[PDB]
């Protein structure tokens, strides 16, 4: 009959903590068969050797499989699990659970929160960071939009993607088959996978025309970017998982989403603009926030507003960790709550050194 | 009659003196009138940070050849307070304080005073001996500042020592124990004892509440203007009192507030207001912002857990510095501001003082 | 008559069960006979290492499926001790202990024997204090009985997993009006390791009870066990104990020997432990099943009079460095970096050293 | 006739000149005869390591004061090669090379010889490319001549300091319309080390010019020098070269020998290098002046087929781990962790290995 999306931002005590989700299920507030996606901030280092991502997904899949009476593999085929590691600074570990009910109510007036999920095919290692990944992500984004019943791409406000990376073993597999990979480095492969996936969002939503995107442009032409894409790499899967979040004229949700783009890592004005775009027009209305979701990164210039920083020169602390700490702190200082989603590495996600920022709010 | 000028100078590396050299060579700074240099250096700000000493040595070399005197005499004349750790987007820079005596014709204006303490025994670090001696030099520096009312003191910056392996062996040889065995934790004890010395001198807390057992344990005791930073390269405390005096002709003033926690942007705006900055348009009057940052002992901020105290890969003082610099930068639009970590007895638990120096 | 078999298995990731599954599916391991798994997992080996729990969860879920029982029942039945930190060239792997009942002839001298025991859960304010010492000592005695070892001189390695403090657990303690032994999460690992190690020494008669008190724990480094190997983690709230030795009631084709490294570069002690396990020449290194060792930074900040920065390095915690060093030393003697090295050797060997054991085919 | 003396001096900090000053004040070192100082400094050895420059500044300032000349003049006369990173048990120290002409007899056989040479400054876009290879090769040949070595087989170690790319230098290159060899500050160290190492192999005839191109640099690991040892730093724009060998025109009471570690745990190569320097037994190890070696993670992510995480670890860069490992292996053979080990051995020995030299008293 009618889609109603509910979104639950749940604090976690550890990567494997399912207790807060279990409390909401046991109280009857969440039917677990209606969960379509879980977006996590997990407290590993968010870089190459972060096993909290897989630990969290495994723990959630185990739990939901037992509650639903189905196998873990069926849960993973059915539910998007997107775990973004790295909870630096004051950023609070948490999960955001997306529930899509089917209700016997009319659509609410105007446009209200809508979500769609789609998975791509698995990618061969030589496809990561290249047009194959761009075009297949674009196709899956369009599918998720239709799943969400969103017709106008301007009504898409955040497209969250989990994407793969290259391990030593996967690079060697490509080599044994006579293929080369986009880069022979696991950490850099995360940027290429994030960037190709983001360009696929831009292609699908019409933010960039197809004839401007080529292999040569991926992670090189920073004038090309999506204003709503948010992509995050991990070792666990070989495909991309996509969540499209926007507003539909055919939704019964009591929530809406809005967004802006941070021009740089300290752009508090963009945080306030994203809040306003989600209907939050004053500090007292900040209690309507469900979550804030943003991309952060170290600008390629090595500077912010003309001031040097060491992020790209610091050999002890990877720059994606520093970028996450900074943007989480900036958002937290505006909204008064560090339990917000910030992910690092914003290739083709907002301008160089900036990133999209979206707000899910109660109406 | 004293006048104080303050110069915030970006640096390209710990040993970079070129920005200071440009201002001297252009006549805008007379090196003989420099009384203190407060630096943010790009080492890790913890135990094995050698950018502090590298920066001090490079500056001492340079000012010695420019003043015709020896390096050793320069360090006895000028306070060098190098705070390592430039995490996040925090920009390495130095802040140079110039104090020139100029006869001139109301209103309170920036005044600065310096005072070195005697050298401390390692057994005295983090204990009442350090507290009482620091309180002495603060009043001494209050004097050089020509400031009579402690309510006119807005920031008290201190470089304090730490306990090395050999300084522990020394107290061991001499038959005396030290406040703690961990060299990293001695930084917190030296920082906290020094801070209590400021609260004691300024009458922020009465002396009968301060004991050895209260140091780094009773967080109800704290100064609202103290800012202390530890390093390996000395054994005494170097104190800079900054405030406003009627007997001053400076074109600057200093205000301050206290960050209740690491994301307290309201306190940043209050500090700006206390220094005469009332709108975003007037932000260009900032000379520098100076703040203390730290991880709260509860492991939380506004009820939300974070990993700073559980993260074995990144020391919590590094994270706290990144966070508070990003918050201040997002208010003033400029990450080149002074943030130092470890705020023991400096503002409440999880918070710290924040001061703004601004043109009038 | 018990027969112990030990399988050292390379792993591709913390959750990799494929090597164990291959041995089960080939018929080489009956999963019902597994009594303990000792892992090296590739997290940072410090407070915020979740690879330890990820590995245990993955193994318990796999074995639970294979055996037709719940995960909870598997973790009550099988010791899972995951030591994080695979720095330097140290290769991630698990060592699986299988114990079966057999009818076999007697008097094979003494051969490898294994026993397992668990303590109760500890409150945060008990870590690093006599309650942990005494509970561990009782469990060590139980594990010895499980191993059918009555003579403590026949115990060659006592491997323990023990808890640690997080900021959240310290705050729980404060809310209940209790003070923890130390207010630093990393240092809490040393107190839990040290108290657990002194519990081994108490149980084996290496130190008399009247010499152990709260004040001595992590302060009197001349108190130590020569066989204790303890390892701390966020993923458990009790201690798990594996006693490994030799007994006359054993039909194993394996034996264990040990020595004590006096410092982190004591290759002589590696060769002495090999010899105590019956490996008398480089030509016989192929009989190694695994080498198990403790490593640590010396409190003096030195090795043979030479300074190092392990205790002063704010970027890399000293147990990470000690593991890389001692693994490299062992690897250079035996020609294989896939050996067990655990860092932080409080009351485990002298200050700056630690026990080292070798499991070898006869 | 040239006489070379070499003093290995422990340091308490990067700026510690006291051990050197002791040797000068007692008359054992004439400061005007110092031609090079090779240091291990206790920074992280990567991009943001300022202990290297801090050490050089302190040494240049001290020597300029002793010789009555300017800092500028000292750095033009003396090679200062500070290699950061003292991980594991590796002990910070400096190795001071003293060379003087003498009127003395010969030939007592071949004895230690040293020569020094500097290259021009490099643009950022020349690092890791043939401009650096060829100019380094030119300078190695010059340093050979300064050492009075005509036979490349008598060169046993070629130590080099070379530049790296910072974010600001990469951005500047971009503004000038020039792309650099790699857009990554950490990886730029590998390209500078590797191009410099190939310069050595070219100068010494270890590899034909035919085989070297931009495309081969940090790609064809079959190309390598067996004596090159290179180390990158943020504190200079050129390459500084120290050639160390033996020649018939030497009156030193020292010799150098070398081998090549095939991998990070090749203790046999350590003993081979000792033997090549005349140290035939454990009893003769008191003749060591220093051991100098290159260490690295193999591009395969393995040692003798065993996986490690050095290339995967986002918390600790692999050159830090490699240094800890190889220093520990050497220390366990010679009983002393105060030896020189530098990380990143691109085109320096085979993939995963590196050269190792020993300077010994005859
Ligand atoms: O923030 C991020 C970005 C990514 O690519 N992968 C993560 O785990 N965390
Ligand atoms: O921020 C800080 C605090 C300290 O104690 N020492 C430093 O170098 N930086
Ligand atoms: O070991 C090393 C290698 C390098 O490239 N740079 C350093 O400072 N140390
Ligand atoms: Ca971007
Ligand atoms: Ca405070
Ligand atoms: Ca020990
Ligand atoms: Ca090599
Ligand atoms: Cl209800
Ligand atoms: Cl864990
Ligand atoms: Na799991």
């Amino acid at each position: 009959h009618m889609q109603k999306v509910e979104v639950f931002r749940i604090p976690t005590a550890s990567p494997d903590d399912i207790s807060g989700l279990a409390t909401l299920i046991d109280s009857g507030k969440i039917n677990p068969a209606e969960i379509v996606a879980i977006l996590g901030k997990t407290e590993g280092n968010g870089c190459v050797n972060d096993f909290t991502r897989g630990f969290a997904t495994q723990s959630l899949a185990m739990y939901l499989a037992e509650k639903l009476g189905i196998s873990r593999e069926e849960v993973v085929k059915k539910v998007a699990f997107i775990m973004s590691g790295g909870t630096e600074g004051v950023m609070t570990p948490h999960i955001t659970v997306f529930v899509r009910k089917d209700v016997a109510a009319p659509a609410a007036p105007g446009k209200r929160l809508a979500v769609g999920v789609a998975f791509t095919r698995d990618f061969l290692p030589e496809e990561l960071g290249r047009m194959e990944q761009v075009n297949e992500v674009a196709r899956a984004v369009k599918e998720a939009m239709k799943d969400a019943q969103i017709d106008d791409p301007r009504d898409v406000h955040f497209v969250q993607i989990k994407c793969p990376l290259l391990t030593a073993e996967r690079i060697e597999d490509a080599k044994r088959r006579g293929k080369d990979v986009v880069v022979n480095d696991t950490y850099k492969s995360m940027a290429y996978s994030r960037g190709a996936s983001a360009l696929g969002v831009a292609l699908a939503l019409g933010e960039i025309s197809a004839d401007k995107i080529s292999n040569e442009a991926i992670c090189h032409d920073w004038n090309l970017y999506s204003s709503v894409a948010s992509t995050s790499a991990g070792v666990e899967l070989l495909n991309d998982e996509i969540i499209v979040v926007g507003n539909s004229t055919n939704s019964a949700s009591d929530l809406v989403i809005g967004h802006s783009v941070m021009k740089d890592a300290i752009d508090a004005d963009a945080v306030r603009a994203a809040l306003k775009d989600a209907g939050i027009r004053s500090d007292d209305e900040m209690d309507r926030i469900v979550n804030v979701l943003a991309k952060a990164e170290a600008a390629s210039s090595g500077t912010v507003r003309g001031r040097r920083n060491t992020m790209l020169d610091d050999s002890d602390i990877n720059h994606t960790r520093s970028a996450r700490a900074v943007v989480n702190a900036v958002i937290a200082s505006v909204v008064g709550d560090p339990m917000v989603y910030v992910s690092g590495g914003a290739e083709h996600q907002g301008p160089d050194g900036g990133g999209p920022i979206a707000v899910i709010a109660r109406v």
